[PDB]
């Protein structure tokens, strides 16, 4: 998983099999949409592979879908917190 097989609606990039590029970038809860997307979680091994399609917000499990979305995920809590991203 996220091996070049990331979810579906996905994109090869040159950095990592997540890159926090369009990261969910809410903590936890939508209100606190504070944190920068990449900036908290910086994939050091950023190794190509494929990435979350330019286009949509990875909500998790680099999962491509709106931020839209995400904010309903928000059932399965986007929890940043410590480095959970």
């Amino acid at each position: 998983k996220a091996t070049m097989q990331c979810g579906e609606n996905e994109k090869y990039d040159s950095c990592g099999s997540k890159e926090c590029d369009k990261k969910c970038k809410y903590d936890g809860v939508e209100e606190e949409d504070d944190e920068e997307p990449n900036v908290p979680c910086l994939v050091r091994v950023c190794h190509q592979d494929c990435v979350c399609e330019e286009g949509f917000y990875r909500n998790k499990d680099d999962k491509c879908v709106s931020a839209e979305d995400c904010e309903l995920d928000n059932m399965d809590f986007i929890y940043p917190g410590t480095r959970n991203p």
